């Protein structure tokens, strides 16, 4: 299978139910792009492409259902071979509301990558109890997905200003106008991330 | 104790200690038995703590988050077998996964292709994957009463020739009502096929 | 097969040629044990064998070499896969005449893994071009043969960086001191004292 | 001019820039087209750097070092099919792996089952193990001629069914003192195998 073809060869895979065959054609883009690059060049246009085809009705939700869990658990096994260091940890999740946790084991995974002690908590944080774990690990940040942008739009002026010493916010859902609103400094790389701390 | 000192560990954020009270566990009691005895514990008292006010949400997310991780690594330390498969998920508005993960992880024990699909899968959508893999059962994870009761008369029969029901929010009466057959642990799932 | 079968089975699996077994047999024991237990409890188990049974007669040294290839391979694998952060390097290697590297491997990847920037060099460097300007806040050392650090005058690590450490199966605290370098018994231990 | 920017990256211990850079080539040339547009050049250039005194030997083996886990990423990404093996080496010693590795690379490509044992295998034990395994062929790499030299003649013929030598320390008349068909090129390789000898 060449480079520009595991993305369909995946897919491919994974409608047929055929675990084994996706794990190791997975493996193959790991090896060619490397593991950002995997993220970047398999990963996330499968992921797209399986959203784009459920919104024409071409597959189902239970099929996409299938590729996401799959892929997830591709993520978390390159998070947990990633270091994790020592030092006060900077906690990643996603807004009240928002059940798309990719974007955030993403960041997650970039920041653990260059050696920053990234907590993934899981999507879903109530703010409150966000703000109260930051405090309690004395964590130097904490770090939001939004994928959606009502989560974002559901919550007050200002509501993320001071979960942490420094509260980052990206994702799809999320713009700079919003940011400020929030009281968030906005992000837009995964790459910038890492350099901000 | 393991089970406190994982607790403890995940508390204070240390994933390295956690990790290896984890590992710990695994070697001790091998797969089956660190569930039994240390995962599954760990879960139950993270919602009893939570329940006291004693730890938040972002607490029991991290601890949750972190077993979960290793249940998936346990599934594909299992291995996926060939044939056709057996989906497993949970009710439309069921958001707890790991109770599916659990059955799916004990049907692959014995040999049997159980596809863990994630959770909350509308109906339409799941018998349509049955269908398109020739899946021969479905198996659903109910951990809340209410996702059930939510659903029709009948809306299980047929997802596949059989579909079984279990988990804490689930008893046999409505089993019977929406068209599954009811399985009281997961010792009696793995007969029901073989 | 069972975690405490993995190691004679991926020595067999090795023995035949069958890398791709070999290979299964590795994931899983990275998935039971995890990154650094499967590298405790499994390559370096199934290593120590291998020389064993070279020093008996009983294999030759393209087995041990076949088997040795493999393992360092699938470190580097993991190494690659564990964080790189930004900072200071420390340089990682062995000293001259020192051929067996996998040991100074290891050390970059238990650092690694504690997001220490560990910069493996590859065995064997002479002890002035190891003058590596980078602003390295360390060098580390594995000697897994005595008589590399024997050759050596006395003081010879002493200021190569900041901070000096020797260990592996050829250094201990005595020698260590002779050549002006920190022992340190265990990996696990070395991340701790930078 | 990758080759430059990765090799400067290199000397400043940036591994990750170095990364980078090695990927793109991936994905510009592809694996044969990394290897002959940016791995084997920069390898040759940290050899000239070198014996011209600028660089030092740690400079060139952390280059080194980092190609060849690039060098074993792509013999893994090649597979390694069923079938009788060839035995990849180098003569005794030859420290330069790299080759052999390339030699290893080349047969994968097109579906041999190339057996990478490392560098630097005494010839009774690399026999030993082409009898015992039914290995089809052995390949060695040479890079400097002096392990060659101190071969007796004949030295090779027999290691298995099929004996190749190629690099830069083996030429035509040595091969054949040896008793070893000759191989310039990578890419001949498995084709070689795949006929008769004649
Ligand atoms: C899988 C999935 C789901 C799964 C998620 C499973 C899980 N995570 O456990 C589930 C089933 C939960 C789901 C639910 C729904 N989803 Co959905 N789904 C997706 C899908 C297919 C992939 C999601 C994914 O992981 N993408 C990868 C993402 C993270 O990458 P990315 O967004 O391109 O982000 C990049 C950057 O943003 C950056 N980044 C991300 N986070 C951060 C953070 C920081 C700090 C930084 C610096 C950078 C950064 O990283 C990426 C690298 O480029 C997408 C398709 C898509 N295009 O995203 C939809 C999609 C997001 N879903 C969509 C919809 C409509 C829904 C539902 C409303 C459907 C419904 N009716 O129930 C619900 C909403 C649930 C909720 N409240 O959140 C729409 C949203 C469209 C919109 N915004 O209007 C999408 C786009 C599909 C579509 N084409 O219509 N979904
Ligand atoms: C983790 C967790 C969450 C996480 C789950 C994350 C995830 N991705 O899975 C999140 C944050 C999403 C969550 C959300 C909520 N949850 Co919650 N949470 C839990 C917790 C702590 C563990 C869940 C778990 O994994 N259990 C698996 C194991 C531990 O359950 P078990 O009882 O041992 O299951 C056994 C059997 O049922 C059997 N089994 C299970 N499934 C199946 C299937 C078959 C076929 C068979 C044969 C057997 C079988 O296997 C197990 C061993 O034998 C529990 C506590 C608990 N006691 O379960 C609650 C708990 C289930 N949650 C609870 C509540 C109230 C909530 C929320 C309503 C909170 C809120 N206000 O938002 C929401 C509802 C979300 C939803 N719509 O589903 C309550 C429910 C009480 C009730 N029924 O009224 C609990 C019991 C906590 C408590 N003590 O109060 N939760
Ligand atoms: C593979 C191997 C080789 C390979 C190495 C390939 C490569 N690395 O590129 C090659 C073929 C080159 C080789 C050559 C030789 N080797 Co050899 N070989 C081995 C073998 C089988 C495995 C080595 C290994 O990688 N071990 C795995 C590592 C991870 O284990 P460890 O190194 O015990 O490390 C542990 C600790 O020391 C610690 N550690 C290691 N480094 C550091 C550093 C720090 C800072 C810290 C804190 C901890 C630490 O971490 C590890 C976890 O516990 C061993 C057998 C054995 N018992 O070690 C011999 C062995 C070491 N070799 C041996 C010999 C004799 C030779 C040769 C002389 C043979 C020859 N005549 O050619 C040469 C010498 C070459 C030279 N160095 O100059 C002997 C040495 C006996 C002795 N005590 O004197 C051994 C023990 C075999 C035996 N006889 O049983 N060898
Ligand atoms: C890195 C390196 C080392 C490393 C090896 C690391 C490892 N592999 O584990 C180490 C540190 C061991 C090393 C040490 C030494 N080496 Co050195 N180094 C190199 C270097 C830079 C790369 C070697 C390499 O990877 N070659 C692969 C590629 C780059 O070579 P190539 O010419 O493109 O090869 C092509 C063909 O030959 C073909 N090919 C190769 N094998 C085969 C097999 C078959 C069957 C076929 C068909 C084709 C084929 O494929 C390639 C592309 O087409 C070369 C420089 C060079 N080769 O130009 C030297 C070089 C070979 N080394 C040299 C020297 C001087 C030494 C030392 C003697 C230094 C010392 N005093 O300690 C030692 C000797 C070690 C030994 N006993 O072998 C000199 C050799 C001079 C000479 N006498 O000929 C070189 C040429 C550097 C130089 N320019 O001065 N070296
Ligand atoms: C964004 C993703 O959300 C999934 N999706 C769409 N509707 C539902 C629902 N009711 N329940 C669960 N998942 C749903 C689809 O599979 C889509 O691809
Ligand atoms: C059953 C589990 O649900 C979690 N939980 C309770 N309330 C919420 C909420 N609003 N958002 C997310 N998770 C919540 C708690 O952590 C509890 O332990
Ligand atoms: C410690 C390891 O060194 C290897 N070893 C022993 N003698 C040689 C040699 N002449 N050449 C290469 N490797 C050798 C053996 O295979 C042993 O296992
Ligand atoms: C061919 C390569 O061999 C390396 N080289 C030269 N001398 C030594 C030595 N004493 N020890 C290790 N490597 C050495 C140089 O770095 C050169 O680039
Ligand atoms: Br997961
Ligand atoms: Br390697
Ligand atoms: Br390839």
């Amino acid at each position: 299978v060449r480079p520009e073809d595991l993305g369909t060869g995946l897919l491919e895979a994974l409608l047929r139910g055929d675990l084994a065959g996706a794990e190791a054609l997975f493996r193959r883009g790991l090896r060619f792009w490397g593991p950002e690059g995997v993220l970047e060049h398999l990963l996330l246009p499968v992921l797209r492409e399986v959203g784009e085809a459920w919104h024409r009705g071409e597959i189902g939700v239970a099929e996409e259902h299938l590729a996401s869990t799959f892929l997830r658990a591709r993520l978390q096994e390159l998070l947990d071979l990633a270091g994790f260091p020592p030092g006060p940890p900077v906690l990643v999740t996603t807004p009240p509301g928002e059940r798309h946790e990719i974007g955030a084991m993403l960041a997650a995974y970039h920041l653990r990558r260059k050696g920053v002690p990234a907590l993934y908590l899981g999507p879903d944080t109530p703010l409150p109890d966000l703000r109260a774990l930051a405090r309690r690990l004395g964590a130097g940040a904490v770090v939001l997905s939004a994928v959606l942008s009502e989560p974002l739009r559901a919550l007050p002026d200002g509501a993320l200003k001071d979960l942490a010493p420094r509260v980052f916010l990206g994702g799809q859902g999320a713009g700079p106008e919003e940011a400020r609103r929030l009281g968030a400094e906005y992000m837009e790389d995964l790459k910038g991330l890492a350099e901000a701390l």
